[PDB]
């Protein structure tokens, strides 16, 4: 129900995610954006990466406790991007420091010794994008890896190197 | 014009097209898009829909002689949008009256007795609100299906139907 909708994101129910409890919202237009990896399994198919963002909602959820999966969004293999909290909840993600100030997304799988494919990162940027057009990113906006905020290997020293050499990423 | 580049589409390259022999442009803004299938195997991972493009070009090219795919751009199953001709380019997929002034996707796979995923409608889609964007389809385009302007049952009755229900179809 209710989609129009931007950067072809595959929305929370097309997934079969649990509800969100989380409420807490984030005042856009947002400044920062953190790219980690979830450090789970990789997946590259609709089918394999809708159930890898099951396997981590689930994980954040029934046994961190979370109030919803906690990534605002998840890069599949696949080149799709999964709805996580979204533009307008707060994520957890980085620390309190950065979790109400940037909005967090996610690369499925461990890219410390892999590479994710071009379309991967084209869904990525492609989802910054869509982020501004809609007042919820800020077309300024700057881009940080998860490590660069956090004492966490995240998002990988091959993805890390790559985000680097985006135009918008700032060290 | 509008400078930032538009979504995430599979450029050729990396489907492996042949490269294109077509030079006959379209002339911006475009003011119709034309919906088709292309009634061939459907495909639903990059992988395989990769493969698939490249078997549709192919079959062009080689067994029909065209300087390129018909189609200006092709939607998989994967959820992902293949370049074709793109926006730019005549296209070969409605006829003589029609290829100069339209815009040509097709839905790979048979729509007949099958619908085809939200993810696919979804990538078709946002694709259209690209073109928009870019300025190479008028802000108020209209969507056909390829029934309603050449003798064909192509896009399938389950999508033929679906595109009925859309913002921008007019019989
Ligand atoms: C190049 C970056 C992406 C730009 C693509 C065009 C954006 C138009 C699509 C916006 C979605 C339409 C509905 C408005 C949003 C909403 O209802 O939540």
């Amino acid at each position: 129900e209710d989609p129009p909708a931007c950067g072809s994101i595959v929305p929370r129910r097309e997934w079969r995610a649990l509800a969100s409890e989380c409420r807490e919202r984030l005042t856009r237009p947002v400044r920062y954006v953190v790219v980690s990896h979830t450090a789970g399994s990789h997946c590259d198919t609709p089918a394999s990466c809708a159930q890898q963002a099951q396997n981590v909602q689930s994980y954040h959820v029934r046994n961190l406790g979370w109030c919803d999966v906690g990534y605002n969004f998840l890069i599949g293999e696949d080149g799709l991007v999964y709805e996580g909290r979204g533009w307008n909840i707060k994520g957890a993600h980085a620390g309190p420091t950065w979790n109400p100030i940037s909005i967090g997304i996610s690369f499925m799988g461990n890219y410390m010794n892999r590479v994710p494919p071009p379309r991967a990162l084209r869904a990525a940027q492609n989802l910054l994008a869509c982020g501004v057009a809609l007042g919820a990113l800020r077309s300024n906006y700057e881009v940080k890896g998860h490590r660069d905020v956090q004492p966490t290997l995240s998002p990988g020293d091959r993805l890390y190197e790559i985000i680097q050499t985006w135009s918008h990423y700032r060290a």
